[PDB]
């Protein structure tokens, strides 16, 4: 029937039988623009760098204090991959800076096709006796900060009248209390925010599907991004990887490839789900 | 071994499995105790033989006092009204003191207080978002904090029950689109991973931490807001094709609070009439 | 007659204001009849002893080899709790014995209002190099056997035109690979079958809700049931916050919750009784 | 642990998605997901064996020749019923003999047996377990047997389902996926166990859980009202296409996912959120 002809047109079965078509083209980010938060840190800058090499304009977003490190990273990535990689400072806990970041993203870059909302922090003393300061500091940065930065991203997309890809950095702390030889790590408030970020991403996926916007999370395990260099002896290293079958820390590049996949058309039917990158931690 | 892991306790004639659901000699509190889930949980625990503090907003003091008097007479336990806005850190600090002074100790807490702020969708404003976090997430944290602080200071175990939600796992489906539970869903997911950490962290101290995730419960909050077509439309994705009742949450709170759940910690019990299946 | 008057009658708010009402009555199994598979094991007999003490008639079901043990336990629990507790031997891999079980359940009990599908096995050499023999034996017993015993339970319920509660024993192994000092324990096929039982239970919960039948899984962690007999013990309890094995009565109390009206709005979900393992 | 590989003229993140010199096989290679996955891995520069029922031998050969021409790689056809242990043993030997070794396996073969509801018979139940569970375990087992015997790592990819996580929803009732859902759930915990057990061997094990994908299996079996009634709970409000599964299979097969093991990627256009 015409009903079957409609389905056969809507859903092509074998694009690989077109000479001009390639499955590798899906991982391209050419003619696309977006921003990366916490882009001074290992996961942020490496993710941004991977998106730039795929051929995307990337605004490197981090604290005002990182302005110098941002602008030189923005310059290095620009000359390396011949892309418009700019630097924009914004404290994500300050609404005024977030409101002004929205303005500069649209003006300096052009639009937002993707957003890697990676900015986050683990506060010391984040255990069962996490104080009001330790609790609220984590909630204000991880949950409220992300929400705001996530909001301006999908605000621009709808206002510009096109789709896009939201990638929120969660954690296994959002799934499990991180195991350390009988006792858990201090990730009480930290885990709560990442679990909140996860179900937030899931809601936006459901709500913004009609707008052509996908929303997914990456839950990295132990990744050696530079966060705690010279702050973990090999006794600690080998002790931490007890419960990681692969018995090694992840690297920034192994997260960068996952961000690329979620940002690109390779994941065009992936929304409202999580991709764990933990070397099999979640199995235990 | 063997001596500390009895295989067949039922072979003792003076033992009974039903004694594990008893709460006689137990003392604790319930937040949101003016609401359907809270007051029915409080009444269940009191009927099981516990002393209960009914905790809610200052504006609910008269209702709480009425409820507390009613439950005391019916069940013959110490049921008292104690007001606390969980957003106010000063009132939470005072709540800790009055719990200890008027009950003696805390062996259980049902941290049930929560709101659904209107306009909680993709376009959630700073106010709608932060209000939901401040009440549901921060409010539940600090009320949870004083409960296990009292337990450890008094040198005994206890059971924390946090009210999460189905919204914490899934976005509530209604006729193609999700219901506005953007911030709400986020706070309930946070509470579930919060309770999990505490379960692992406070096992040393003999304290269990678990969540209940209610589906659709006819608590009083839906009265006069929905019609029959809306009722049926909401329950399209609920196999049992009916709202749960306050007694069905109350029986679950008694299980997790009592010794029946003695080896149950860092987990969640969904009470949603099979919603989560879909 | 008003829409709100119907809702008020459908959904009572404060049943405790009925002086004849008690929340503890929801845990009674008086006038309820059911069966427990693997009833010779620790989890099985204790669950049965609990349900009998709550006031239920119980058929104790296990392998033909356990007949004498089942008879002794069935006579013991009958004297103790003053209910009709009977023994009915059945190999869950044998379709003729399971058809014979369905007959004797209706003939000797009268009906089936609850079923604890607890029978299960852990086969030696169940690792990455699990053989066709080890794999298929696990699947034949754990998955296919549990399916059959579960099927006749909800067949009897629907044939007798009433609801009931199915309880399937899953495991921690169904969610995660059990941790031992860097490597997983041999639960390759075992883990697979327990994960299959969980999603099997979840389908039945959705399908049988209209028939008034509830389906739930219990996922025990490390329970000292008698299947076991400082070292090794502590290595396994390294990732258990409570740093102790569960006892059979701690699973039995979870079964009684799921079998009783205490869980009347609980269906298509799992209850982890693992002392906080899942957290790690 | 390098911190910034991007700061290197001899490095590309896109190169991680290459399969140059990689050898492996795809079960269910006659169907939409299988053949399009194979095509994607072939175009990435892998030698690929198309594995399906003996009845599909002619179709597999035509595809294997078509794919070999377009992508200039050794794409071959092998018959194997996954319910037959003798044919699986024959497959293992033929895989090594015709490819050389197996660096990856996409265990994608599966069936949805009609009458698979609450009253799924012994015949309907056992058929689903035989094919989906025992057959997937077999084809998986010979894959990591070869990898380890040949003393190198690899990537196992098992096709699970949405049905493995949730009972598919349609107008207030679950669709008949009783045994189906059970097998797909078993495959996910199977994959998780292998991920933990074979990590030291350099072998990764992951699952893909498709929602509704217009692979060809739905052709002429659903009308427009039925189509729309199914997409009520899919926010993207459309079926997936074989290419959208293929891109996911390539990610999990390739070095792009080098730190991804013992997990699942749902490709359901947002289904899981409800
Ligand atoms: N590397 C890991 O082990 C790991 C594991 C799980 C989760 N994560 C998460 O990944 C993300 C990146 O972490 P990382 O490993 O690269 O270490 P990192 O500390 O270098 O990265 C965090 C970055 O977020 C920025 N940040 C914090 N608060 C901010 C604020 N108000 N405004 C703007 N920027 C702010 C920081 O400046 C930093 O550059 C974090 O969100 C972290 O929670 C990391
Ligand atoms: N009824 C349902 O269908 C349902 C479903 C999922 C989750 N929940 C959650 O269960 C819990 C109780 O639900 P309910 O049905 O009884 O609704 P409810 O509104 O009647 O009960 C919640 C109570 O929390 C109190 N509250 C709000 N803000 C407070 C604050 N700052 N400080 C102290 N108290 C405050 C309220 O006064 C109220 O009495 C809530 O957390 C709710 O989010 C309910
Ligand atoms: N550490 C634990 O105790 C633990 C943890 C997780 C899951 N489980 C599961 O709990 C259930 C009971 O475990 P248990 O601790 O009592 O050990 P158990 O071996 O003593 O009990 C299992 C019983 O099932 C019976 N069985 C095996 N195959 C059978 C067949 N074809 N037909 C009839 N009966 C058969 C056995 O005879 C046995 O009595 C099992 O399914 C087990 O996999 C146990
Ligand atoms: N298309 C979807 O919407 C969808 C959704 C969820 C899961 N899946 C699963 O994805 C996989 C591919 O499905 P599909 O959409 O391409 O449908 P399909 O039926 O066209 O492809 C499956 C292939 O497996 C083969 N097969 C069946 N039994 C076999 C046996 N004993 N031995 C060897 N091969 C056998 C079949 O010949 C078939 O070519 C399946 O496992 C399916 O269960 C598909």
């Amino acid at each position: 029937k015409t009903v079957e002809q409609i389905f056969d047109e809507r859903y092509p079965l074998d694009k690989w039988k077109d000479s001009n078509y390639s499955i590798l083209d899906k991982f391209s980010m050419r003619g696309r623009k977006g921003f990366v938060t916490g882009a001074a840190g290992g996961l942020g800058r490496n993710a941004a760098a991977a998106l730039a090499q795929a051929g995307a304009d990337v605004a490197l977003v981090d604290l005002p204090s990182q302005e110098d490190k941002l602008t030189e990273l923005a310059k290095d990535m620009s000359e390396r991959f011949g892309t418009n990689v700019i630097a924009l400072t914004c404290d994500v806990t300050d609404t005024v800076q977030v409101a002004e970041l929205k303005t500069q993203l649209v003006e300096q870059l052009g639009t937002v096709d993707f957003a890697f909302l990676n900015a986050g922090v683990n506060v010391p003393g984040d255990d069962q006796d996490a104080t009001e300061e330790v609790w609220t500091r984590t909630i204000n940065i991880n949950l409220n900060g992300t929400y705001r930065t996530g909001r301006i991203a999908h605000e621009i997309m709808r206002e510009h009248g096109h789709g896009g890809s939201l990638i929120f950095t969660a954690a296994l702390s959002g799934h499990n209390a991180n195991y350390m030889m009988g006792s858990p790590t201090p990730v009480n408030a930290y885990g709560a925010t990442k679990a909140a970020i996860m179900e937030h991403s899931r809601y936006l996926a459901a709500a913004l599907a009609k707008d052509g916007i996908r929303s997914n999370t990456i839950s990295p395990g132990y990744v050696w991004s530079g966060i705690f260099n010279g702050r973990i002896d090999m006794p600690g290293h080998d002790a931490m990887l007890e419960v990681v079958p692969m018995h090694r820390f992840g690297t920034n590049d192994e997260i960068a490839s996952t961000v690329l996949f979620l940002a690109s058309d390779a994941s065009s039917y992936v929304t409202g789900t999580d991709i764990r990158v933990d070397g099999g931690y979640s199995v235990f």
